[PDB]
């Protein structure tokens, strides 16, 4: 009865999608597809994160306006997401008019509720560029440990936090020039007004993964502070109402893009839904954000406080994932492991990576390692050599000898029913984001199917007097077992699933449809459904990434 709204983190419009970021997008897409295959009403949206100084820097580097820069990168991101089967219902932009309006609405409601303060602050200013400098565009000497080259917010060597004005001998990263100190009025969101609210919110059952417990404990012990939400002109972003020449910091309007992408989606595709159905405080529907562990603070503290302050509902849960390593090391251009999503697609089948990720993904916030030799072996053994070969080895006889038509009865009803009944556990694993468990359970079923075929030996039956019906019965069971496997893998391998729908002539492929055992059922001529992963193609991708 409850409908679900799901998002992925919004990528910045300042560069391409890389293979490491695909982990969370593929995780979310698998979940959405599996939940839909189980009959849930799931809406799935994303958008480009379009604002901020970093995006202005890229635009100028590329000789174009910010508006043309974000238009270019949005098309690139959509291209890459689509290439990996990450299919959103809608892909928008934080620059949209819908997001401008909702940003103003949330700000003004918070301002009138008492959650906004304005005050003059001392800020570093680049005199060459005529720009006030935010913390990530200032470097200097940490006042505590005296280490060079630290940004304006905190030191990586000793961990001290500070205002950028406490750095010794600072520099602007925009020009290298020495900044000067000036005054600028800044707008602050009064996050401390929500300390007790968030201490309860972050600990509600299902809101956050259990591992984030200690990380939040640190955060609440350290104490919440007013959040600086304004940026001075020049800034590519939304102007703050009644604050001339002041803009919302990109992170204010970025999560609002979740609302606005959804809002623009339902305006064309779900006339049965309205915005309040998901975002009014009395909503009975669910909202989930898939996000990396590096942005949990924005999503677990800033975001629900801003929503609560504006009388909107808050996310039901944050699904948090770790990072991807490659061959047991951080991804580097020098090792050719900082791989653009576009480069992978120029050399390899995307469903290789969907499967490999699924076989390792769990509900835990952990880093996943992509060992490239293991990637080749795992995908080839599991999919090409085991799962797809079950169809091949059974279809061989049905296509060649039995007019492409499965037997009129199921000769192993209990065995097939046992594969059907295993769907309940597989569905529960997908829903719990325990993808590695779902894959293991499916592969255990594939082993049982090969065990059955090996026991019956259709190749021997085809060479024995009078066993024609038994060859057909056995191969028909094998195809039915394969069909169950492909239904269960469909959230992970949607293209393979479409191909199996064509091969088995099946219009429906959701979980309910699997209860229909195929009998007297014409199938198409079998053709290979997946090529093996070629190690040279993997190496060509690595070499193209150096
Ligand atoms: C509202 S999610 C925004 C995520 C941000 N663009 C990032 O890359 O970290
Ligand atoms: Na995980
Ligand atoms: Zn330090």
């Amino acid at each position: 009865m409850r409908k679900i709204l799901v998002t992925n983190a919004l990528p910045y419009a300042n560069g391409p999608i890389h293979m490491g970021h695909l982990l969370g997008y593929i995780q979310a897409d698998i979940w959405v597809r599996a939940m839909r295959a189980m009959g849930h009403d799931v809406t799935y949206v994303c958008a480009d994160d379009a604002h901020g100084t970093a995006i202005m820097l890229r635009a100028e580097a590329n000789g174009i306006s910010p508006e043309e820069q974000i238009a270019n990168v949005q098309k690139e991101h959509i291209r890459d997401f689509d290439g990996f089967g990450v299919h959103f219902d809608h892909y928008d932009s934080t620059h949209s008019d819908a997001n401008k309006a909702r940003s103003t609405d949330i700000y003004i409601k918070n301002r009138e509720a008492g959650n906004i303060a304005v005050r003059p602050v001392t800020q570093l200013f680049d005199p060459e560029k005529g720009m006030f400098l935010s913390d990530r565009f200032i470097k200097g000497t940490c006042p505590k440990c005296k280490s060079e080259d630290q940004y304006g917010d905190s030191c990586e060597v000793c961990g001290t936090t500070y205002n950028a004005t406490e750095l010794l001998n600072p520099r602007s990263t925009l020009s290298g020039a020495t900044p000067v100190e000036k005054s600028s009025d800044h707008y602050f969101f009064k996050l401390p007004n929500f300390a007790e609210y968030l201490q309860k919110w972050t600990r509600d059952e299902g809101r956050l993964p259990l591992s984030i417990a200690n990380k939040l404990d640190e955060w609440f012990e350290a104490g919440l502070a007013d959040w600086d939400i304004s940026r001075d002109a020049p800034y590519f972003g939304f102007e703050i109402p009644d604050a001339p020449n002041k803009y919302f910091y990109v992170w204010v309007d970025a999560p609002i893009g979740y609302m606005s992408s959804f809002e623009n989606y339902i305006k064309t595709k779900r006339p049965d839904l309205n915005f309040d159905d998901f975002w009014k405080k009395d909503s009975q529907n669910e909202v989930y954000h898939f996000i990396g562990k590096d942005i949990v603070y924005f999503h677990a503290l800033f975001w629900p406080a801003m929503l609560e302050g504006a009388n909107y509902r808050t996310p039901t849960g944050l699904f948090v994932n770790g990072f991807l390593t490659v061959n047991g090391q951080k991804m580097s251009k020098s090792r050719g492991t900082f791989i653009k999503a576009e480069t992978y697609l120029q050399h390899l089948n995307p469903e290789y990576l969907r499967y490999y990720f699924a076989s390792k993904l769990s509900d835990k916030v952990e880093d996943s390692d992509l060992n490239l030799d293991d990637f080749v072996q795992k995908v080839n053994s599991d999919l090409v050599g085991k799962v797809v070969n079950i169809a091949s080895r059974c279809a061989k006889f049905i296509n060649s000898s039995f007019n492409n038509t499965l037997s009129s009865t199921c000769a192993e009803s209990d065995l097939v029913q046992s594969f059907i009944d295993a769907g309940d556990s597989i569905a529960a694993a997908y829903e719990a984001r325990e993808f590695s468990t779902a894959i293991r359970e499916i592969m255990a079923l594939a082993d049982r199917a090969n065990q059955y075929i090996d026991e019956k030996k259709p190749w021997a039956l085809a060479k024995q007097e009078g066993q024609e019906q038994q060859v057909l019965d056995v191969c028909s069971v094998g195809i039915n077992l394969f069909r169950q496997l492909a239904v269960y893998l469909a959230p992970v391998l949607p293209t393979l699933a479409q191909q199996v729908q064509d091969f088995l002539k099946l219009e429906s492929f959701d979980f309910e449809s699997r209860k229909q055992i195929l009998v007297s059922h014409e199938i198409a001529q079998f053709q290979p459904l997946m090529q093996r992963v070629d190690p040279k193609a993997v190496a060509a991708m690595v070499d193209a990434s150096k």
